[PDB]
């Protein structure tokens, strides 16, 4: 009946964090993050394309209208990450490493609780433009 | 026998539009299509990545040569759609919207009419740098 | 004394155009602006950088805050060129043909208007992301 | 028990080549490779994105150190293309001829000697922004 | 005579901070900063390219040794300011607000007492891709 | 009067090089040189931005058509750059080390021949993202 596609939006926040494991000693969090275990924390200007995929419509021509996807990744992407700290403004990075890894999950999830049943797809996450994630709920 | 893989190319076209069903009131396209329904149009600098897949050549170290895709996509993208007005100059628009995901369809189906069987792979249309729709003729 | 910089926002807006003179018969406009005289229109992605200069204030340490230079160009470029058709929905292009050129003095003229006296620096346009015109109010 | 997901690194080589197959007459590389098979080669900025895929490590929030995918790229892809002619200068394509496609198979090969089994699991070349091969050890 | 030219080299280093100053009260620093306020920082990318100016050396035809810009930016950028947080882990911010502006100011006087007289023409810093100052010692 | 503007246009090239210089001994070029220094070359895709300036045409909306501007770099740029070794099949580079800086002033000269007198404002080459070079006559 009806054709498939994805269709994807780019968003970008900015945010600090430092990688650092209570699990791991002082010197291993060192030794394993490196760099990024600086004590005083770092940041990233992330850029995170969010994916869905379904039907497009016979109608309108929209897989899902853009102005709502931009209203889930504004209340799952902006409002509890961008200008923050990740590490002691996310109540979910208390006790999760915030690896660019978990960013995408943290993402994925809060999109979950919003979107229309099997309507996400992907979740990229770009830290920097050489560090990227992608989580497809797997 | 052989090794597989993805081979991508990229071009930009010029175009302008306006997202607009006659299906649709006056009202019910403003409030579905918003600023993208205003009544002159508006346009945008499409960037398509067409990619093909099939068995790199043993001899010319080719999935399929550069050149021919470029001949097909000039053929496919550059002639019907670079500096048009997609829903006047473009019959298969006069009754279908020009959303992202219907360009990417109908770039797909010129494509398919001139590609070898099984050669196309995927047809991914940036209408800005944030929307991006991808089809695989599914 | 105080240390002067440049300080630069960049946006970006969607429209389209028709290069075409009244003054110009069919056949020199054809020969004139080619492919860009297409009878319908066609469009373009465009971007705009800003740049304000001035002394770097000694107690917040901007130029001009940017939330205030948001405003500006929201004022002077947003509003009056996001998702229009320029020779028909803004005045201007009425008697002026919408080149890189004059789009750039367009804006530079808006943004005088509203900026504080000798604010205003430069006025970038990038019509593609090869064609780009700089105006500096000469 | 544990989310699995994608991890993704950029890094860029320059390196010099041309397309050239002793199995074709002087005249059929001309036609076939074109401006490419021009006798003192040409050159270009390689972007290589290796992905690899697996669980997000529980403690460290890691599908895989980056520093160690550093390393690893740093010793497949670095050390034997970086600032090198790659007919001339790589055993490998004394033989084969260096399209994008082969480039692409090289890396994907290299890697594997030194990677943990199953985590490799793309090589994308970009050998111009507009000329990409994907491959997945297909 | 000789010839003379503008080199660059771009470099990118991550680091956290907050817009705060201690001149003004809470519900100033919130006016004036907004978002960028936040209480426990946030970060960015942040992207600097530097330029120095001079004659082409007639027999390396440098206008400066790349390797030597190198190093001088790797002493004056990233050995000082990759992966910290701006107003804690560096002195000179400790009563100096870190807007893009102050950042350029910073970077510019690491450089000048390390470059030969008169090298140094142009610091440009990119906080965001829209973002960006552009300081030239005046 | 006429409003004065700058027209910029954006080319890419491909092309490879060896940077040595015969007036240095075999140490010397690689101490100078290094990596870039490999005896069998190595290759850039090289982008060069043409800036022009002049009044803006009270017609045609144009400091120069571009259709024009675009041939003038087709001659003095891609011909006799584009899939070329910069020391072998460039005659200017027979006794010119092949840097960044004497491709922008070779390029510029290029231009100077054809181009109308004070059309020329400034050549910007690109070696890589992270190297790049402003040569303005100077
Ligand atoms: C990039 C750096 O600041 C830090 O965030 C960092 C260092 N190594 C990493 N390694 C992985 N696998 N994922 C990360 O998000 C990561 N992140
Ligand atoms: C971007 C804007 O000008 C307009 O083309 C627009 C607005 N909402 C949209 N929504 C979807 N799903 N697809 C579109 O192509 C789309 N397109
Ligand atoms: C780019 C093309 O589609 C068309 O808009 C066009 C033709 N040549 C041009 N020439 C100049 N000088 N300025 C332009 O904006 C311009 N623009
Ligand atoms: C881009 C050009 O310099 C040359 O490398 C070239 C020309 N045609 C090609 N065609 C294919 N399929 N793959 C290539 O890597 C390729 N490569
Ligand atoms: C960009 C935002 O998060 C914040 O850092 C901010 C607010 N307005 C600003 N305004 C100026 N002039 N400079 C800045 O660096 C600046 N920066
Ligand atoms: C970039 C590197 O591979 C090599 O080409 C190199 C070495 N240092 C350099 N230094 C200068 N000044 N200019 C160059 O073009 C240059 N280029
Ligand atoms: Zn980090
Ligand atoms: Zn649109
Ligand atoms: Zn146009
Ligand atoms: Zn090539
Ligand atoms: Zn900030
Ligand atoms: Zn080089």
């Amino acid at each position: 009946l009806r054709r498939r596609a994805r269709l994807s939006r780019l968003v970008s926040f900015s945010a600090s964090h430092r990688l650092h494991s209570p699990s791991l000693s002082a010197e291993e969090n060192l030794k394993v993050f490196g760099k990024c275990n600086n004590p005083n924390g770092h940041g990233h200007n992330y850029k995170v394309v969010v994916t869905i995929h379904g039907e497009i419509d016979p109608v309108t021509g929209m897989v899902m209208n853009l102005t709502d996807l931009k209203e889930y990744m504004e209340e799952a992407i902006m409002k509890p990450l961008d200008h923050k700290n990740l590490d002691l403004d996310v109540p979910y990075f208390a006790d999760v490493v915030s690896t660019t890894e978990n960013v995408a999950v943290y993402i994925w999830e809060n999109l979950q609780r919003l979107l229309p049943v099997g309507a996400l797809y992907k979740v990229k996450v770009y830290e920097t433009d050489n560090n990227i994630v992608v989580y497809k709920g797997e």
